[PDB]
DNA sequence: CCGACCGCGCATCAGC
DNA sequence: GCTGATGCGCG
DNA sequence: GTCGG
């Protein structure tokens, strides 16, 4: 937290960029240069010394400069002083609440907690689940948490299955202390890029989850993706675990590594990644790296057999899941 | 300058 | 019903 | 908003 005024800042920027303005390369730009100053191992005395830095560019650097004077972001204050776009950057932290919908309550007369309350009948599916749990989603996990919560997935699974295999990515497997929510990448050899030999190979270990009571609330369901709730069972006479999110993402077995690779992330590092990819004449996505062609198309999917395999192929030296929360 | 900025699953809607 | 676009979300 | 060519 060497520089948390200035990342903090941009992140806000960044957000009002992404939520109020719809401005999405202008919301990756913010962000970018949040990243690199987040990484940045000294104290930054100036904008002359930040925009050393890639991401940075000049106006970024003028505003450290004004923050490393006061303290503050005039054009930040100015948006917080903001009615509609304050109201809007809030309704966008409803899960399922995005940039267009925040508008078009907000339009609508549609602009606190209050008012979501009482107009259920207008939000979807994952809007209303989204408002149910706007508390609980705020929360934090604790890591000790997502260690019990792991134990429970991995055996409830193994139960189902004995060839399943579930791995536990995102945050949690890049080490951090706490994690936003859990992310679970599924695999069956019954399922391969070569072909399907088992149906709701997804479905029976979501309604599993379901039956132990363990996933309690579903925002969307596909043959691939889950993204839904669960809950930590609680003690006799203990107050209830909040509910947390979960994303549960069935990947092909033999394509396990591009898969463990874009769900262990980041998602800044992901786009670097995929970014320097192209860069080399490659494309990678969650499934395969394929070189990129003379004309720029894909061509066939390259051997992998492991994580470093990918980054050997854009020659990126190998980062380990921990050196990769960019 | 300026185009070029990753890549994709699921839900919802318009148009047919 | 299907196809394509869009919104939202995952990393 | 940034920056590579
Ligand atoms: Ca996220
Ligand atoms: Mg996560
Ligand atoms: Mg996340
Ligand atoms: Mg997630």
């Amino acid at each position: 937290t060497l520089n948390g005024g200035i990342t903090d800042m941009l992140t806000e920027l960044a957000n009002f960029e992404k939520n109020v303005s719809q401005a999405i390369h202008k919301y990756n730009a913010y962000r970018k240069a949040a990243s690199v100053i987040a990484k940045y191992p000294h104290k930054i005395k100036s904008g002359a010394e930040a925009k050393k830095l890639p991401g940075v560019g000049t106006k970024i650097a003028e505003k450290i400069d004004e923050f490393l004077a006061t303290g503050k972001l005039r054009k930040l204050e100015k948006i917080r002083q903001d009615d509609t776009s304050s109201s809007i950057n809030f309704l966008t932290r409803v899960s399922g609440i995005g940039p267009s919908a925040a508008r078009k309550f907000v339009d609508e007369g549609i602009k606190t907690l209050e008012d979501l309350r009482k107009n259920e009948d207008k939000l979807n599916h994952h809007q209303r689940i989204g408002l149910k749990y706007f508390g609980d989603f705020e929360k934090r996990i604790p890591r000790e948490e997502m260690l019990q919560m792991q134990d429970i997935v991995l055996n409830e699974v193994k139960k189902v299955d004995s060839e399943y295999i579930a791995t536990v990515c995102g945050s949690f497997r890049r080490g951090a202390e706490s994690s936003g929510d859990m992310d679970v990448l599924l695999t069956h050899p019954s399922f391969t890029s070569e072909s399907t030999k088992q149906p709701k190979l997804l479905h029976q270990v979501v309604e599993q989850l379901q039956k132990v009571h363990f996933i309690t609330d579903t925002l969307s369901k596909g043959e691939t993706k889950f993204m839904g709730v669960c809950q930590l069972p609680s003690k006799n006479d203990e107050k209830e675990y909040p509910h947390r999110r979960i994303d549960i993402r069935l990947i092909p077995k033999d394509q396990y590594y591009c898969g463990v690779l874009y769900f262990t992330g980041s998602d800044i590092f992901n786009k670097n990644m995929r970014a320097h990819a192209l860069e080399k004449g490659f494309t990678i996505n969650e499934y395969t790296i394929r070189p990129l062609g003379v004309t720029g198309v894909a061509g066939e999917p390259l051997p992998v057999d492991s994580e470093k395999d990918i980054f050997d192929y854009i020659q990126w030296k190998y980062r380990e899941p921990k050196d990769r929360s960019e």
